[PDB]
């Protein structure tokens, strides 16, 4: 069994999956803190979990030259200084049933938790590559490829790419973590490296990083070629055509209630809704709009986080709005977010269905009752 | 009268206010050709237009130290290399109307033609603020302000602002232009000089500039800090605060239908939909999908326009589908635009309605009937 040698979990996470592991916090936890405990931050993961020697662990970078610089873990700590990014990873298939309800989908049937936060420490990706003799900017367009230690039965080992341009921005943030919440990576979540991409979606945060390797074209892997794509709702599986769409990289406006649950009964008198809301590319959201009757009227609800600066707000703001609710009525309960650049979320999820399920952002509703 | 000087317009445009001149192109013209002729480039002035004899005509920068470098437009022609650049204009009350149909704003009713594309030719800002004496980089929130020649009766000039990172960025391609569509710039947009930011709202061209500033603080002016800011639904003109949203820097994901119009008659047989889509802040537009019954089904059109670099797609996509349409028959024609970073447009006008009537990026819809 290829898989005994994974690390044990949680017991009150929501698996989804058990082999390969996926699963995502409850959602009565899952916006209880700014930053998500490592043993309930969600999990993806495509393949089993590699089990790495530390000292003898070495992270192959390519030169622009064709030769290979060989880092350790050691040298990973010591060479580059430490950066720290708070950063919300959201997965593409977040929010997937909701779609599935429209439609079925393919996919695992991620609910509203396939996101989490944390402080990432480690090297900036961009002191790596100039370490590795790279200039700040190359002519054209470039891609920086990463490879993980996970392979499948046939040798090949997950794979993602992001924009040459992103890897060399200060500004970006893009790093390459060691470091979780203040303790070391934990295997599910890449230990000991992983790429950490602020603003982007979570495929392409690759852990168990083997090698970056700069390039001309895209990561020729399945998962930044064949998969993670916005098709129209019209594509089905026999007219897909993975080449008229682009990969995913930054996400767009998303939220969500986690306060109360669907079908909950409520106490008359005063609720307190809550939620988050996050938005790709390091736009910051704006605003949250709450409604108790199906998105007819609503209130302003109050964020809190804290004011990243212009273009970096790669973490999620947590909100709340406590609202007057009458004995024996029916609420639904709807949230909508708006970020920097002014980007909404969409009424209803049949207008933005896709065969993957991916790239679920219209407005959640969470039905419930006041008691009497 | 104040407005005797203005310079005369085309006899075909559709003009919602005559003094001071705001006026959109024929939408049955607005998407035939990609560049818009300077004739029907639409027009939004907030004051009479400024007239300016060239060779006077100076340019006021401030340096970093308190200094002021004088321009004069010979100057802004020799000293720097020229740069073109195509970028698209669109105002933040583009498609007001649509907004009024579901309660009143306060604003030009503007339909769906306040955007117009065109190639534009003069100085990088960028090389401007270097050449003033400026670094590349300022610690902190910096902005660079912008005051035009026409001032209300008051002696308040028309300002706006956009921050520091912006205006020195290579990529970002904000100019200081002289130039419009090959010819030097018209009296109506902004003659001998305006700014232009692509990626960004309207209201931040400046045009008539005077004057350029480097500030910790944004543009002061009525029309940065009281106006251009989009509000929760909830919101009314007792309960609006200026301070609770950030001034419109990028904009969202648009689209519309061009062809057919609102209550057309169309032949059996075959119908061809244009329209054009855009998106801010550079992101290209990757996707448009059009339905034929109101939005329950839709086909993905077909884009022309020339593939930008990533992160400067400043130009519209324009886009059409030749579909079959059966006599007799009725049909509600919609259009909806996804761009790079995956944003969507919302279904409705209702959840996104704001005061002023800005931000008005809910699916465009068209009835019209198919001859018997
Ligand atoms: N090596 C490797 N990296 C990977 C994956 C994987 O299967 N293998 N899954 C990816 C995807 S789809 C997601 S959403 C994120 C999730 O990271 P997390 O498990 O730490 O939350 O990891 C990305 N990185
Ligand atoms: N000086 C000056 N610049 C201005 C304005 C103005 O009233 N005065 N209007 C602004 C706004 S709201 C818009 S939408 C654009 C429109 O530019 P155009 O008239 O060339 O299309 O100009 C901007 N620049
Ligand atoms: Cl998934
Ligand atoms: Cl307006
Ligand atoms: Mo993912
Ligand atoms: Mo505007």
């Amino acid at each position: 069994d290829p898989f005994a040698g994974d690390p044990p979990r949680h017991p009150g996470l929501r698996v989804n999956s058990q082999k390969p592991f996926n699963a995502e916090p409850p959602a009565e936890l899952l916006a209880e803190r700014f930053l998500t405990p490592n043993e309930l931050f969600f999990t993806q993961n495509h393949l089993p979990v590699p089990a790495v020697e530390p000292s003898s662990y070495r992270l192959r970078v390519d030169g622009p030259g064709g030769g290979t610089l060989s880092l350790s873990l050691a040298e990973l700590r010591s060479r580059f200084p430490k950066h720290e990014v708070t950063a919300t990873l959201q997965c593409a298939g977040n929010r997937r049933s909701e779609m599935s309800r429209v439609r079925p989908v393919k996919g695992l049937p991620w609910d509203i938790g396939a996101i989490s936060t944390a402080r990432w420490g480690g090297a900036r990706l961009r002191d790596v590559l100039l370490h590795a003799g790279f200039p700040e900017e190359l002519q054209g367009e470039w891609h920086v490829c990463f490879e993980g230690l996970d392979a499948d039965p046939g040798g090949a080992p997950y794979g993602a790419s992001i924009p040459y341009g992103r890897a060399l921005s200060p500004a970006a943030d893009v790093l390459l973590a060691y470091e979780m919440n203040g303790t070391e990576l934990p295997r599910d979540h890449g230990f000991p490296v992983r790429v950490v991409v602020p603003g982007v979606v979570g495929a392409r945060s690759v852990k168990w990083l083997r090698r970056v390797a700069v390039s001309p074209d895209e990561s020729p892997s399945h998962w930044q070629q064949n998969d993670y794509k916005g098709f129209s709702p019209c594509v089905d599986w026999d007219t897909v055509d993975y080449r008229t769409a682009p990969a995913i990289q930054e996400l767009p406006v998303q939220s969500a209630v986690t306060q109360p649950r669907p079908g909950a009964a409520v106490p008359p008198g005063e609720l307190t809704v809550k939620g988050y809301a996050w938005s790709g590319g390091g736009r910051e959201v704006v605003r949250v709009d709450v409604s108790l009757d199906g998105g007819r009227t609503w209130k302003v609800a109050r964020l809190m986080g804290d004011k990243a600066p212009p273009g970096r707000a790669w973490a999620w703001a947590l909100w709340e709005l406590t609202v007057p609710v009458e004995a024996g009525t029916e609420l639904e309960i709807v949230c909508k977010a708006v970020d920097s650049s002014y980007n909404v979320q969409p009424d209803s999820v049949a207008p933005i269905w896709n065969l993957r399920g991916v790239l679920s952002t219209a407005w959640h509703r969470v039905r419930v009752s006041v008691q009497d």
